[PDB]
RNA sequence: GCUGUAAGUAAGCUUUGAUCCAGAGAUUUCCGAAUGGGGAAACCCAGCAUGAGUUAUGUCAUGUUAUCGAUAUGUGAAUACAUAGCAUAUCAGAAGGCACACCCGGAGAACUGAAACAUCUUAGUACCCGGAGGAAGAGAAAGAAAAUUCGAUUCCCUUAGUAGCGGCGAGCGAAAUGGGAAGAGCCCAAACCAACAAGCUUGCUUGUUGGGGUUGUAGGACACUCUAUACGGAGUUACAAAGGACGACAUUAGACGAAUCAUCUGGAAAGAUGAAUCAAAGAAGGUAAUAAUCCUGUAGUCGAAAAUGUUGUCUCUCUUGAGUGGAUCCUGAGUACGACGGAGCACGUGAAAUUCCGUCGGAAUCUGGGAGGACCAUCUCCUAAGGCUAAAUACUCUCUAGUGACCGAUAGUGAACCAGUACCGUGAGGGAAAGGUGAAAAGCACCCCGGAAGGGGAGUGAAAUAGAACCUGAAACCGUGUGCUUACAAGUAGUCAGAGCCCGUUAAUGGGUGAUGGCGUGCCUUUUGUAGAAUGAACCGGCGAGUUACGAUUUGAUGCAAGGUUA
RNA sequence: AGGGUAGCGGAGAAAUUCCAAUCGAACCUGGAGAUAGCUGGUUCUCUCCGAAAUAGCUUUAGGGCUAGCCUCAAGUGAUGA
RNA sequence: GACAAUGGUAGGAGAGCGUUCUAAGGGCGUUGAAGCAUGAUCGUAAGGACAUGUGGAGCGCUUAGAAGUGAGAAUGCCGGUGUGAGUCGCGAAAGACGGGUGAGAAUCCCGUCCACCGAUUGACUAAGGUUUCCAGAGGAAGGCUCGUCCGCUCUGGGUUAGUCGGGUCCUAAGCUGAGGCCGACAGGCGUAGGCGAUGGAUAACAGGUUGAUAUUCCUGUACCACCUAUAAUCGUUUUAAUC
RNA sequence: UAGAUAGAAAAUAGGUGCCCGUACCGCAAACCGACACAGGUAGUCAAGAUGAGAAUUCUAAGGUGAGCGAGCGAACUCUCG
RNA sequence: AGACUCGGUGAAAUCAUAGUACCUGUGAAGAUGCAGGUUACCCGCGACAGGACGGAAAGACCCCGUGGAGCUUUACUGUAG
């Protein structure tokens, strides 16, 4: 339900970490996120690119801090805890 | 965001709202009841009309073409009449399928029990056939019963394993009174009238509609008195007559849906440690390890354009309802009943009622007839010989939502996986084995030997002795090495004693081996008795055999007590 | 080569021979977990007690029933040896 | 503290252990559960703790309840592994040499010789099987050995008809059979007609050609039916040409 | 012949001509036989010398060398002289 | 040709554990496994076949079963016709 915006990844590897997103995978549950890197490889000794995690993450625009997302009143909109500023 | 399982590549789509979800609609090749003919199922061959393309034939597109019946036609003649037949048209008719379930009906067995067996039982079970339903059957008294009589049917309890049937053996087995669930009663036939009809006896009667009328405490007709009036009404489309309008509720997609931060460990926290929060929501599952406060979610609330289903009120239809009197008529005919053979009623021919079947005989008409367990009498009750009928009930191929002192891969569906498969058999038919990497594919770049496969290294990852025949990885079985020991030795193989050599424990009368001596013929089963040359086991792993309901009996406990107890 | 007859049956130059490698009456499913007085098998330890192999009847003698002989809990009460 | 008893099958009575699950209570667990393995330990027995290794997520304990509750033996079912045994066998048969290939050849390709069948181990079709056919690669298993090869795998590719066998022609045996006769239902019989060839009738030959097709392709030469176009014969639509 | 129906077409030119099957083995390695199995498997052609002859012996056509072999040359079994 | 040695490949029915002598005796009354004596260094390979009451086949003979089928008859009871 999300398309490149904010987040907070908490629970993963290392935590205390944000960035923005790529493919949602709406089956698998799983985001695309820089904060995995798989070391890949093919015939690179490496590779490098980016992975996913399912979603322990959460969001945060008005008060920088991870809240629950909320989607409220119909004006569908988002409508966070403390500020309701699109998602 | 998407292009299924099923990866991958390339082409492309999508806020101008894809994909996805739900409802309606359109298509819906061929076989198959198969239906134009034929047919080895999924192929072939035609017909007629119309219409494509050809100069024209060949060739195609669509439609149509079976049988049966049941209606309307014409036509029919072996015989003139006119029927049998014949050609044509109409029908949303039927045929078939199935859920091996539940129901009714036709037909209908044997092993078995009886300690054998023929009566009998199993059993009126199985399978077969047929029919219909979503429920069926039954059914509104020609009853039950014996009183202060009740007044459709069915099912549950109980009466009762009582009364009774029975080579009186096996065994079988009610019914009623009573307590409950559900509760519903109605139309014909007939005598009478009108109409039309052939015989018109120009007598009226039969043939067809409409009325008319539906019963025992007798009723209707017929005659008479009032109600109603094309309605005051009851209507009730689930019987009672068969048609149609218009609101509410549920179902088939969905949405909202309160609440937490940090330290340590960790590869990773949802854990420990602390301090905090929501609760109509601490049900559940997933989330890198065990989470009410991360996601899905739940409590609660909201929501349907369309379709369906059930319910409601006006339309809607359709309808007279009682009483008396009983002169005269009517109350279901080759029926009821009897005998003869049989069946079924719990009831085997028994004294055997009551009900059905076949043959044959063969009643009455309300001052009538049937029953009340042979049969007659009195008394009491009911009125066949015509028909319909919801619910209560039985089952679940299937769907929705749920649940389990149910299974967790040799269990459980046979089937957790591409199974009624591979396979076997001509065929009916029978029938398998086979789950798990990790959190994530990050699925071993690169070097080296090697033809490859495979491997050693290097790296991904916490771990690759998790590396695809991938969690855990036992025993049999096979090896590699090694401490001790073994080449004059008669061995159910061990045990007891015990020197030598070596080692040091869940640290105590230690442990490993064992020159030598004493002693000693496996295990179960079955047996008068077995080393047994009587039987079974090749080893090991798994599997695998006194259970459950109902009832009797006793034992122990427990509560009450001349009372106790419920279905 | 194409066809027929099908098991309470058929066919048989007849032997109880053939009927999908089987025939003193095929084959599959269902009744059906048929029946068996017969054999075989019956899963974890200890403690206490402890037999019989006889009588009778049995279309019975390798089975059964009753009496004997055992065990357990009550009762009797010195009756037993 | 004394006194006495304590072998034991069938079998009777009694007390007991452990497994799975449930309820309740109280506890353990990445600072490593369960299981597994090792061990010189506790208990009178069935059995249970403890330490260590491996293991990588759930488990114990007390009280009581319900059980698919225990397996050495069924000529038991299933699975795996041996024993026999590197033992019998390797499915009639005449091969040898050279040269190539290849990582590697008694077995593969090439040739020369030799031997064998020859009313055939040859050539052609039917039934039958279903892509085994041909080319190019490969050798994990199959091949009763080896295998660089195959009828095994992988990829790709191959079957041409107016005249051929058959259908649009016929029919026996037999099968089905409108109406119909019979039967408890099912269904059984059977006329009309219809299906059904191994038979009857029926218009074609030779050569060439591909790694793989041939009366099918081309090359030449032929035939039957049919339509269309064209004319030398007909003359009531009779009869005559004519169907 | 009943019947149809105005009234042909000689030989000429031109065209039209459907479905199925067709590969391969087919006394075999491919069919039935569980096997790449010493079995069966209808039919057609079937040459040469010798011979009555499709018999027999040896060869054409053409096809095959049989899917384990090398040693030694004892028992014993089998097959032949 | 097989067998036998070497190379390749590689089964089976069976199988309580085994380091598996003989005699005379005992014994369920015919012993590798017991008692008493006797002889015998450990391990093979090729051959024979007396024993392992050897294997294979829950004895085809005999008997029992209140077992079963088939068949006969002036056995019973019934029956189609
Ligand atoms: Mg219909
Ligand atoms: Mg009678
Ligand atoms: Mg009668
Ligand atoms: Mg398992
Ligand atoms: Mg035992
Ligand atoms: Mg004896
Ligand atoms: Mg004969
Ligand atoms: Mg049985
Ligand atoms: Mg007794
Ligand atoms: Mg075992
Ligand atoms: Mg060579
Ligand atoms: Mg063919
Ligand atoms: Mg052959
Ligand atoms: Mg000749
Ligand atoms: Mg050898
Ligand atoms: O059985
Ligand atoms: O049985
Ligand atoms: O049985």
């Amino acid at each position: 339900i999300k398309k490149g915006d904010n987040v907070k990844v908490i629970a993963g590897k290392d935590k205390g970490k944000e960035g923005k997103v790529i493919a949602t995978l709406p089956k698998k549950d799983r985001v695309v996120v820089e904060g995995v890197n798989i070391m890949k490889k093919h015939q690179g000794g490496i590779l490098e690119t980016e992975a996913a995690i399912h979603v322990s993450n959460v969001q945060l625009l008005d008060p920088k801090t991870n809240e629950p997302t909320r989607v409220g009143y119909k004006f569908v909109r988002i409508a966070k805890k403390s500020g309701e500023e699109i998602k």
